[PDB]
């Protein structure tokens, strides 16, 4: 039985590692990020992660900002993360329901608030409240 | 040990959710589709897909028919599938020697018998028996 | 309890396939090679190999030798081996500091021995005493 399982742990530190020696992802603790490299809008990249069996990215601590940043910045472009506030103005939550802990505003945001539901990160990991509807990288995590 | 399974799951999770995200392979149900893009004949495929430790694909259901037309399709290339009738014509088995089940020949197909041993898969998903020495995109089941 | 473990080791046999048949990595025995494709120095390989959670790969089979060659081989350019002389020359140990057993130095290898501290794999699979300052392919094993 240990064999067995130590044999299954074997192969899955092999896999994980040839994907992340490839760049496929990025591992932070026990989360994992990835793109597909496509630019769409934020229905679109729940969609894509959600088929994949994940979720749309968000950052809840200082390391995992960090490599979401480090793959918008690959990228040249900016990316949605999983937190909107839709409700009511300045309150944003997770896709769950859950209020945000963890931001990493750009300073002075969020405003500009006409309807400003979702979240962008820059590519220097800071955080922008801007409408929902333009391309941006799609990032999940897993 | 739970959490120790746990864990194991939730990686496994991971890469599966990556190879998925990046256009790698497609699951449908327990079955998993793959190409390396290369175009070669049956007897090349089969080794091909042997030595990933997999077999050459087949489809069984309508999901699994659409799965494999979908990469047939991203690729514009046909797809030689995992059948053929090389005992007596119109006789197609599985590679294991089970009677097939689940067809989609296109209309009128299978026919232009002389030794037509194979069977191809066009873009749209609908089947050919071919002859098995033409240059066909490689797909794997796993 | 056996179902799911059938069912975790079918789907490590899935993504190890799809990564074998995508040539996104080798395996020998249950060992895994396999390169981010970048050709930089000795300590720049280990790093980048640790990070992904594995090791420069150095070969102790000839069926081992062959694999790491034949990424020598595709990617047109030397390997940097997991072994170094650094102590005394001549002798050769693994990272680990255990003393080397299998070897396959190219004929009169080692020996140009001024501080010739690393190993370097050429195209052929044969080896080759170097300094440790030149850009070569980074392969890991897992
Ligand atoms: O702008 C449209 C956008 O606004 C809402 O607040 C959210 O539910 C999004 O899912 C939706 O796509
Ligand atoms: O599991 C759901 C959860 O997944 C990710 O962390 C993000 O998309 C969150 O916003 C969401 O609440
Ligand atoms: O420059 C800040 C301001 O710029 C634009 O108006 C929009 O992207 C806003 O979301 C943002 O707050
Ligand atoms: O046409 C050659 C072809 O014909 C036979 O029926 C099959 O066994 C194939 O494996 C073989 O490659
Ligand atoms: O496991 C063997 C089995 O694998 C795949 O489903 C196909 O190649 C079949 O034709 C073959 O019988
Ligand atoms: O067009 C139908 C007919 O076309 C060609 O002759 C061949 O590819 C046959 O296998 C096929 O049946
Ligand atoms: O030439 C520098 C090189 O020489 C030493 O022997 C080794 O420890 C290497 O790690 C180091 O990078
Ligand atoms: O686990 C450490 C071990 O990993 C690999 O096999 C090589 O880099 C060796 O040189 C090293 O001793
Ligand atoms: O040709 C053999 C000799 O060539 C060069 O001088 C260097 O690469 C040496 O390490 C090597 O031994
Ligand atoms: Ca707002
Ligand atoms: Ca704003
Ligand atoms: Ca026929
Ligand atoms: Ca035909
Ligand atoms: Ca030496
Ligand atoms: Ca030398």
């Amino acid at each position: 039985l240990q064999t067995e399982l130590y044999e299954i742990k074997h192969q899955i530190l092999q896999t994980m590692g040839v994907l992340s020696l490839q760049g496929s992802m990025l591992s932070v603790g026990d989360k994992v990020f990835s793109t597909n490299g496509q630019s769409v809008n934020f229905d679109t990249i729940k969609e894509m992660c959600t088929r994949a069996g994940g979720n749309i990215a968000v950052p809840r601590t200082p390391e995992e900002n960090e490599a979401i940043a480090s793959i918008a910045k690959k990228y040249n472009n900016y990316v949605y993360l999983g937190m909107i506030d839709d409700q009511t103005e300045g309150d944003f939550h997770y896709l769950d329901g859950a209020s945000v802990s963890y931001t990493n505003w750009y300073p002075g945001e969020p405003r500009g608030q006409g309807k400003e539901d979702c979240v962008e990160m820059y590519t220097d990991g800071t955080w922008n409240d801007r409408g929902c509807l333009q391309y941006r990288l799609a990032v999940c995590e897993f």
